[PDB]
């Protein structure tokens, strides 16, 4: 559930998700290109996990409510039994993860039609 | 197992299990509060990996012996089809690894009944 | 398969396939001792986990052919439900990036025989 995934970014960082909704070639919806730093580089990755989401049966990664807990700044995806849910909260665990130990370069905010994500 | 947890603990790492046994809000038995350090956050991971493990048919985190192998300072879990003892051998050996990266902070031994994990 | 790993090789890293056919005690067939460094894990563990695809049905680690992607530098493994293929290419895909991660000291090429491998 992208709602989940918006609190798991403040729990385990101090930048809150509106920060990454136009970075890089990578965050936000779409992408072209190579990414240009770690950070983009990690919304590649959370890119490419809910895309495959959708190969789990009854999986909509922006649908789908799982089950998770905050104990700032730990992320803890508690679903087993359900491996939708286990799926989907651990591409935005390790997103939000990813998204706190990687610089934050403003220098990439904003190149989206620029050549560098050609 | 723990007695197999235990031995992964000096096969990765340079402290024994003794050393983790009273460290942080989060290592021993129990747990409240924020982690304080990365080594308590390890203990945190591992605790709730254990309370995790209960959700697989037939699987006790105490009693359950897996298969794995130390070439120190190297450790691998050898099951695949064994789902518990996979998951299981899994949890404690990242564990063991984190332990091993995590810096000892000796000011954090003794400081659970502390305003530190409240 | 094996031609999928290598080229993950190049994809992730600077340093190609060749590089990595003669170092350590385990980065080539077989392996006996304790790994001699990182980059020597590495291989420790990918060649553990061919070991392991071989208790998935239908799993063979050098005929697989599986679904993976490359955004130099990036490495997308694109399989959710073939676990052979998804847990072979996962493998690679660790090994590629370790590799590429890892120091490459030259020191350790072509010390098979020696002390250090034993």
């Amino acid at each position: 559930n992208l709602q989940q995934f918006k609190n798991m970014i403040q729990c385990a960082g101090t930048r809150t998700w509106t920060a990454y909704i136009n970075y890089g070639c990578y965050c936000g919806k779409g992408g072209s290109g190579t990414p240009v730093d770690k950070l983009d580089r990690c919304c590649y990755t959370h890119d490419h996990c809910y895309n495959q989401a959708d190969s789990i049966p009854g999986c909509n990664p922006n649908i789908k409510t799982y089950s998770y807990t905050c104990t700032q700044p730990n992320i803890t995806c508690t679903r087993t039994a359900d491996a939708c849910a286990k799926f989907l909260c651990d591409c935005d665990r390790t997103a939000a993860i990813c998204f706190a130990s990687a610089p934050y370069n403003i220098n990439n905010i904003m190149i989206s039609a620029s050549n560098s994500c050609q």
